[PDB]
Formats: C-alpha cells, sequence, structure tokens
DNA sequence: GCGGAACTACT
DNA sequence: AGTAGTTCCGCG
C-alpha cells in the first residue's frame, strides 16, 4: 500500500531514513536533503508565502543542511528573524509523506530485551562493564520467537546447557512453569566464550536490526552495559555497530554517588517500556518494579527462587535461565494489554516525528502546527528564548477539615483547551491590555466591563474575536477527529455483533471473507451475505473487524492524550509558540471561572433552600466544586426515602434538571461579562457521594487540601453495584508501610464512612492485638547498602549515616570473629527491624542479609526486642489520627463499661 | 541520572 | 514543625 517510515535520522548532511517500500519490504535510504527557510520581505516582494501575523516572506533553498544552519546563525547577528522549521528531520518528513500516514504495525520490527550479569562485588555498573554478560534473551516481533543466548564457562563458573523439557513442568517437582504457549517459541543457543556469544548477537542484530527497542528499564542499564562492554572486548568502531547506520552518540550523567550513561543508537527508535509505562499509566505505583507492575497488571506471583541473587547461576543455572525468558514474557502480556507501544506508533505518526519524541509534548506538538500551517503557505515563527519565571498556578480552595455526610461534585470539560478556545488566546491575537481590578472584583462581578469590541482575560489581556487563532483552531481540529474515531469504533465493535452471531451458524461450504469497509455499520446486502458465508471467512472477517475497531479506540485516546498536553506546551518556555502573557492569561482567567461559579452556586442553592450565607461548596479543584447536599436533603426529611438507592437517585435528578441549568446561565453570564468569543464552560455533575441509607457513617471527609475520602455511589451516570471508595492523598499505600497496615488503614476509612465511630473502635483493637503477632520478615523493610565503607567510622554510625545503614552495622557488629554467618557486602539487598530502647544490640535498629535467614546468632534477641509498638504508632496510628481528628472521632474510647462496677 | 517523590535534620 | 538539606528509585 502507501509506504511509510520506520526511522528519520540526521546525519551531517545527508538525512538516513528506514522505511517500508509500497510492497511491503523494508528498505533504506540516504538523501541529501535541501532545507528551506524563510526571512520577512516588504509588501511588494510578497509571494503566497505568509508567517502567522500576516506579514510576507520570501523561500530560500539552500543546498545542504549544513548552509541552511550557518545562515540562521549569521542572519541572528543582523537582528532579522530566521523563520521556518529549523529541525530538517521533520521539514523532510513532512515533504516525503504529505499524506494521512497509514502504517501496518504487522510490519515493524519491535524487539524485546533483557540481559543478566553476575556480580559477586556490588550491582554492575553500566557504564564500565567489567562483569561478562551470562545470559540474554531477545523477543522479535516480527519471527515470534524468543531467542536466547546462554553463556557456559565464565571466570565465575561453568555450567550445564539449559533444558527446555524440564522448564515447562511444575516447580512442585523441578520445573520452572515457564509458560506452555511459550514453550515452542524458543531457540535456545549455548555458548562456550563470552567473545563468542557476544559477536554472535552482533550478527544476529544486523541480520534482523530492530525498529523498535524495549525491555524493563533497558535504556538505563541494558543498552548502556551490551554497548560498553563489547566496546570494551572488541572497540568502541565495532560497537557502534548496534546503529544500523554505525552512529551512536554517548551522554554522561552523575549526582554526588550515583552516575550513568545513555546511549542513543542511531537509526533505530528506543521506547522503554518503564519509561512507557509511567506516562501513559496515569496510576502512581508505589514501586516499578517489573516484579510489582506485573502483579499488579497480571495478578501474577514474585516467581521464588531461593539465596542470594549474585550466585544464582553457579547455584542453579536451569532456572536462571528459565526466569530470563519469563521476565522477557511478563513485558509482552504488559503490552498486550496496555497497548502503549501500539499508542507510541499511532501517535508519532500522526504528527510526524521520530517515534521516540513521544516523550515530548513539545515535539509533538511543533510538529502537528507546522505541518497544518505548512499546508497553508504559512511560515512558522522562529523559537526566541525567554527566562524561566512562575505565574499564578492552579486555584485550589482551602477547605475547613470535618466529616461531609452528603457530596456531590462537577466538573468542567477540558478547561484549560477550552478557555484557550472561548477568549481566543494565541500569539498573533493580541490586540491590547486593559487597566486591572484586583481578581476578587472580577468574581464578584463588581469591576468595570474591560472591553466591548475585544476578548478578554482577568490578568490585562486582550485578543481578536474577528479572527480565528492559530492554537485555538488546531485544538478544535483535534477535538473534531475524536468524534470520528468514536464512530468508527462503535461502528465496527457493532458490525463486530453482527459476524458472531453469524458464527452460530456456519454454512458448511467454502467461500471469501468481504471486502467491507468496518467503520461504517454493514449494509443489509452485506448482513444478507454474512448469514451464508462459511466458518473459515467469518473468523477471518471478526479478526478484521476487531482489528478495527481497535484502531479506532487508540486514534482517540491519542487525541485525548494530545489535547491534555498542549497547556504543558504553551507555558513551557522552549515551546515556538510560548508567550508569558497568554500563559498567565489562561491561567488566571481558570481560577476567576471556579471561583465565580462558586458564587453562583452558593448564590443559588441558598435561594432554593430558603436560607442565606450558607455555604454549600466545601472546596474547589483546579476545575472541579464540591458540594455538600446535606440541606438538599434535609429538605426531605431523608425519613422518606426507601433505600440508599433512592436518594441517590433524587439528587441526581436535582442536580440535572436544576443545578445543571443555573450553572450553565452563569458561565454565560461570564462570557458576556468577559466578551468572549464563544462560550466553551461546560460544568457536569460527575460524582454522587454518602452514607448507606439508615447507617451510622459519615459519609467522606477533608483533612486538607488534596487530602479527602468519599463514599461514591454514582460516577457521571453509571450506578455502582457495591459502593466505591475514593482515596486521594491519605497515604494508604507509602512503600514504608507494611503491606497489612495499608489493607488496615483503607479499612478504618471504610468503616469511617459506611459504618461509624462505633463500628470503628471494634476494628481499631482487633488490628492491634493481630499486628503484635505478626511474623517479623512480615513487616520487616527492604532497602540496599551501597556506600557503606564510608558510612562506617571505626565500626560505628558516622554522621548522616542512613537507618539501613545503622542496622548494617550493628549487625556488623554482633557477628565478629565468626565465618558461618551471612555477611553484608557492598551493594547486597537487606532486612530492617526497629530495636526496642534497652535491647543488647546498642543501637535503635538493626539489619540483615535477605538472601539468606537471620543467624541464630543473634535471631532470638531479634524476635525478642523487635519494636512492634513504634512501627505501630508511627506507620498506623499517627496517620489513623490525622482522618480521625478532621473527621471529629475518636478511634478509641477513653472511658469503658468496666467503670460502672465500682472497683 | 532524569525528575522528584519522599525521607532526615535544624534554626 | 515549615523550610531546608540528602538519598534514590529500576537494572544483577
Ligand atoms: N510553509 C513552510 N515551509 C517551511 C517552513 N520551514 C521550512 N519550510 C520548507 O518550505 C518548503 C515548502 O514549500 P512548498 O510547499 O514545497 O512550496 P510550493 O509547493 O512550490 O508552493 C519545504 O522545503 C519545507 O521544509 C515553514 O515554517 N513554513
Ligand atoms: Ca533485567
Ligand atoms: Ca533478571
Ligand atoms: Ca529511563
Ligand atoms: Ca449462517
Ligand atoms: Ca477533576
Ligand atoms: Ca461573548
Ligand atoms: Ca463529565
Ligand atoms: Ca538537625
Ligand atoms: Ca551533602
Amino acid at each position: 500500500m502507501k509506504e511509510f517510515y520506520l526511522t528519520v535520522e540526521q546525519i551531517g548532511d545527508s538525512i538516513f531514513e528506514r522505511y517500508i517500500d509500497s510492497n511491503g519490504r523494508e528498505r533504506t535510504r540516504e538523501v541529501e536533503y535541501k532545507p528551506s527557510l524563510f526571512a520577512h520581505c516588504p509588501e511588494s516582494q510578497a509571494t503566497k508565502y505568509f508567517d502567522i501575523y500576516g506579514k510576507p516572506c520570501t523561500r530560500k533553498l539552500f543546498a545542504n543542511m549544513r548552509d541552511a544552519s550557518q545562515w540562521i546563525k549569521r542572519m541572528e547577528d543582523i537582528g532579522l528573524e530566521a523563520l521556518g522549521m529549523d529541525d530538517f528531520k521533520l521539514a523532510y518528513l513532512s515533504d516525503t509523506y504529505n499524506y494521512e500516514i497509514k502504517y501496518d504495525h504487522t510490519k515493524i520490527r519491535v524487539a524485546n530485551f533483557d540481559i543478566e550479569v553476575t556480580s559477586p562485588d556490588g550491582f554492575p555498573e553500566p557504564s564500565q562493564a567489567k562483569h561478562p554478560i551470562d545470559a540474554i534473551t531477545h523477543y522479535d516481533s516480527i519471527d515470534d520467537r524468543f531467542y536466547v543466548f546462554d553463556l557456559l564457562n565464565s571466570p565465575y563458573g561453568n555450567v550445564e546447557e539449559w533444558s527446555i523439557e524440564i522448564a515447562a513442568k511444575l516447580q512442585e517437582q523441578g520445573g520452572d512453569e515457564v509458560p506452555s504457549e511459550i514453550i515452542d517459541k524458543i531457540i535456545y543457543m549455548p555458548f562456550d566464550n563470552e567473545k563468542e556469544l557476544l559477536m554472535e548477537y552482533l550478527n544476529f542484530w544486523q541480520q534482523k536490526t530492530p525498529v523498535i527497542l524495549t525491555g524493563w528499564n533497558v535504556e538505563s542499564f541494558d543498552i548502556p552495559y551490551v554497548y560498553n562492554r563489547i566496546k570494551n572486548i572488541f572497540g568502541e568502531s565495532t560497537a557502534k555497530r548496534l546503529s544500523p547506520h554505525r552512529k551512536t552518540r554517548v551522554k554522561v550523567i552523575e549526582n554526588m554517588y550515583g552516575s550513568r550513561e545513555i546511549i542513543t543508537l542511531f537509526g533505530i527508535s528506543v521506547l522503554d517500556y518503564i519509561d512507557l509505562y509511567k506516562k501513559f499509566s496515569f496510576t502512581n505505583q508505589p514501586s516499578y518494579s517489573l516484579d510489582y507492575i506485573s502483579e499488579f497488571e497480571l495478578n501474577v506471583g514474585k516467581l521464588k527462587y531461593d539465596g542470594p541473587i549474585s550466585k544464582l547461576r553457579e547455584s542453579n543455572h536451569q532456572r536462571y535461565i528459565s526466569y530470563n525468558i519469563i521476565d522477557v514474557y511478563r513485558v509482552l502480556q504488559i503490552d498486550a494489554k496496555r497497548q502503549f507501544i501500539n499508542l507510541s506508533l499511532d501517535m508519532g505518526y500522526y504528527a510526524k516525528i521520530q517515534i521516540q519524541s513521544v516523550f515530548s509534548p513539545i515535539k509533538t506538538w511543533d510538529a502537528i502546527i507546522f505541518n497544518s500551517l505548512k499546508e497553508q503557505n504559512k511560515v512558522i515563527p522562529q523559537g526566541r528564548s525567554h527566562p524561566v519565571q512562575p505565574y499564578p498556578g492552579a486555584f485550589v480552595k482551602e477547605p475547613i477539615p470535618n466529616r461531609y455526610k452528603y457530596v456531590m461534585s462537577f466538573d468542567l470539560t477540558s478547561l484549560y483547551p477550552s478557555i484557550i478556545r472561548q477568549v481566543n488566546i494565541s500569539p498573533e491575537t493580541i490586540a491590547g491590555t486593559f487597566k486591572v481590578a484586583p481578581l476578587h472584583d472580577y468574581i464578584n462581578a463588581v469591576a468595570e466591563r474591560p472591553s466591548d469590541v475585544y476578548s478578554c482575560s482577568p490578568n490585562g489581556m486582550m485578543y481578536y474575536k474577528d479572527r480565528d487563532g492559530v492554537v485555538p483552531t488546531e485544538i478544535t481540529k483535534v477535538f473534531n477527529q475524536r468524534k470520528e474515531h468514536k464512530g468508527y469504533m462503535l461502528a465496527a465493535q457493532r458490525n463486530g455483533e453482527i459476524i458472531k452471531e453469524a458464527l452460530h451458524n456456519p454454512n458448511l461450504s467454502v467461500d471469501e471473507p468481504l471486502d467491507v469497509d468496518y467503520r461504517f455499520d454493514f449494509s443489509d446486502e452485506i448482513k444478507e451475505k454474512i448469514k451464508k458465508l462459511s466458518a473459515k471467512s467469518l473468523n477471518e472477517m471478526l479478526f478484521r473487524a476487531q482489528r478495527t475497531e481497535v484502531a479506532g479506540m487508540t486514534a482517540q485516546i491519542n487525541r485525548k492524550l494530545l489535547i491534555n498536553s498542549l497547556y504543558g506546551a504553551l507555558g513551557n518556555v522552549w515551546f515556538r509558540y510560548y508567550d508569558l502573557r497568554n500563559a498567565t492569561a489562561i491561567t488566571t482567567f481558570g481560577q476567576m471561572a471556579l471561583q465565580w461559579i462558586e458564587r453562583k452556586v452558593n448564590e443559588y442553592l441558598n435561594e432554593v433552600c430558603g436560607t442565606e450565607g450558607e455555604a454549600f461548596v466545601l472546596y474547589g479543584d483546579t476545575d472541579s466544586i464540591y458540594v455538600s447536599a446535606d440541606k438538599i436533603i434535609d429538605k426531605v426529611g431523608e425519613s422518606k426515602f426507601r433505600d440508599t438507592n433512592h436518594w441517590v437517585d433524587f439528587l441526581d435528578k436535582f442536580a440535572r434538571e436544576r443545578m445543571e441549568p443555573a450553572i450553565d446561565r452563569g458561565f454565560r453570564e461570564m462570557c458576556e461579562y468577559m466578551n468572549n468569543k464563544q462560550h466553551l464552560m461546560f460544568m457536569d455533575r460527575e460524582a454522587i457521594a454518602g452514607p448507606p441509607l439508615g447507617s451510622k457513617g459519615i459519609g467522606g471527609f477533608w483533612t486538607g487540601k488534596k487530602r479527602y475520602a468519599l463514599n461514591v455511589w454514582d460516577m457521571e451516570g453509571t450506578r455502582y453495584a457495591e459502593p466505591k471508595l475514593k482515596i486521594m492523598g491519605l497515604e494508604t499505600q507509602k512503600s514504608s508501610t507494611p503491606k497489612a497496615v495499608q489493607k488496615a488503614l483503607k479499612e478504618c476509612i471504610r468503616r469511617m464512612l459506611q459504618e461509624g465511630e462505633e463500628s470503628l473502635q471494634e476494628y481499631f483493637k482487633e488490628f492491634e492485638k493481630e499486628f503484635r503477632q505478626l511474623n517479623y520478615i512480615s513487616i520487616a523493610s527492604v532497602s540496599s547498602a551501597n556506600n557503606i565503607a564510608k558510612y562506617d567510622v571505626g565500626g560505628f554510625p558516622g554522621p548522616k549515616c542512613p537507618f539501613h545503614i545503622r542496622g548494617i552495622l550493628t549487625y556488623n557488629r554482633a557477628i565478629k570473629g565468626n565465618i558461618d554467618a551471612p555477611q553484608v557486602v557492598e551493594g547486597e539487598k537487606v532486612y530492617v527491624l526497629p530495636l526496642r530502647e534497652g535491647n543488647p544490640f546498642g543501637d535503635k535498629c538493626i539489619a540483615w542479609p535477605s538472601g539468606t535467614e537471620i543467624t541464630d546468632l543473634i535471631k532470638d534477641d531479634v524476635l525478642h526486642w523487635m519494636d512492634y509498638t513504634v512501627l505501630l504508632e508511627k506507620t498506623f496510628i499517627k496517620p489513623l489520627e490525622g482522618f480521625t481528628s478532621a473527621a471529629k472521632l475518636d478511634y478509641e474510647k477513653k472511658a469503658s463499661l468496666f467503670d460502672m462496677f465500682d472497683f
């Protein structure tokens, strides 16, 4: 079909691009690309080229890129603007693919790899690569195979080959539980020497050069390690062969006692999945280990193996290798579920950029606006720098800490991109300034109307209402494109059902899969043929209908992610269209809006319930307001409600038929007041929360800004079977807290909201004793010792020493003169427990090796002096009180039943 | 490292 | 205790 690119690169004066041919073959190309730039000219030399300001420009075509750059520097001294796209890779993509790109991921080579490197001393530093690579599994998507390169005769031991027959059996037999559907997709290659092994790994890499490279943290470890290693042994010029163009660029970094290398390989796109998972996940994981995330996303357990990690190879090789493969596999399962690489390509090919530039909102948007502008003979402004300096932020109401029974919230749609469209804020729409009053004067409609000819903002800017802005025109385009892909998706997910129903009655015969476009609901003619098709054809059509559905879905998650990252570009000094005054016009507007709708709602609810000065808005998000329906319920006794599911119904209607309308009216009166281009502030109710009918629960509470808990029944229309707990900033998932205390802290919240003060106390008492009876290692902690030697002063903790190092020294002191005891080594991993004051160890804590169990040398004292109380009060009662105090409760009664017996 | 949450440590 | 100063994630 139409060809698409794989990678674009600027190597001096030529562009090096890898692409897919019109006949589907992968091809490479070199092009001494000849760029163009622009310069302003007089109103008599004008042609067809204009900047966003309307002033004419003349084109300048250079012989090569070096000249073009050279001409920009030169143009700088003269003091004249150099308009035009200065990143020549994007201009070349815009010229070579002047049409919507339609790609076929099935022709794109995506590589996923992980390596293993045995280390006696500390964690192997990549920038040094002193330790040999004894394993390396490479999964190629084109071939759908797991290529395992297993070493066999290292300076750290020699071993037996891996056995696939074993690998698939139950561990309870010696097997490694390697998934079934993976066993036949493995190609095991055993080697007798590293240098050998390594060379083969390169022939492999040239014969199957990745286009996209993934793994779990391959960017800050695996890649630099493989690079430096090969370098060390064969030379940087036979290491640069990991680059299809023999060009690399090594960047170095280091802070105090940490240092790293990130080797950018020319001609190949690196999308580290961890880096990727942290961006599109939108879920803060308290940890990002392959192990933790794999559990979260796959409810799969941390593969077991005993002994210290640094010797798992000479100890047990079989399992050593099997856990290398499993891990590469766990990463595919996460992608097969999150589909993040697939989202990368889509967004990448949409903006026409290098796929990795997806991590940068600046590049992506810069390309979109450029391409949009170029198709109109428009010339982009030259990027000039400006001093970084903050401006007002998001208004966040300081809530009065307390309990809140009935609460329903309202959110306004895509607030910021929406302001940019309402006020018409863009760099070339600025039209003036006005004498500005205090912000309070504006939220209260006390100040004078700024203008009757221009669109304004509370900060003092005015914009042109007669012309569309470059930025706002672009936002609207992307917004309308989502609606388009929604439809395609729904129609494909709909044509999908039709096809399945057909499959219930396959026609015994031989036919073909119909030639139809799945983005559109099938015609009656098609539907009628479906019923007669065979099972082969039909099953095919289901694939293709299913393919089309996912495609339209990713397309819209894309336009959605895009729109949300725009404000991030417009506020960044390095964005080509940045302007401090505009960035501030958006932020000051958003503030005013929120506090204006606040006054209005407080106005409308006090009138409707017949009262005065009452405050119904208890808290304000940056784009949300939380209202307490307390009186709105008291207005109806709360004894006239059948079940709880009844009042949820009632409030649901009271917000749609009365709340919403009074809100829309208010946002329009503000649109005129500020005289804006188009009214776009849409604030719809989203959540309904409170305590189960006829219960003692409190409903919810706020401790402070961004810290609250709500018992939610309905969210934007969908009624929950079981109420859901919404927890924000109460830190109930600290990595520092024992898993059992995380579950207990969440339990006290549910009981406070759904059951009540009484029910709370009962439970605090319960967890109290059950916690004091937990195994030690249960409540222990982990961290590693990677700078103990320094912190060590004559055997004791030196100044500013870290807790775990204190333990690693305390342990270190009780083991002097013993050889059976597991020693702690620089870089290893350890366990830490707080010791009770007065212990035989002489310090407040102690640590020990995580790879083996506590020496019988100290075990008994450790168990006897473990400081349960300090942990219990530090991780469970200190935070618990924050909730209770603010909510006006007590997790323990001071006076109980016994003080009736006059003992 | 990055960027930074997220932990000590001090006037 | 706010405000200021450190560790350090993820990788064997
Ligand atoms: N319009 C436009 N072109 C740019 C800018 N920067 C570099 N160019 C280059 O301008 C040329 C585009 O002109 P083109 O559309 O082919 O002109 P025409 O087709 O002869 O009218 C290409 O070499 C672009 O890469 C820019 O900011 N705006
Ligand atoms: Ca790894
Ligand atoms: Ca590993
Ligand atoms: Ca990284
Ligand atoms: Ca049939
Ligand atoms: Ca919100
Ligand atoms: Ca208006
Ligand atoms: Ca909504
Ligand atoms: Ca101190
Ligand atoms: Ca220091």
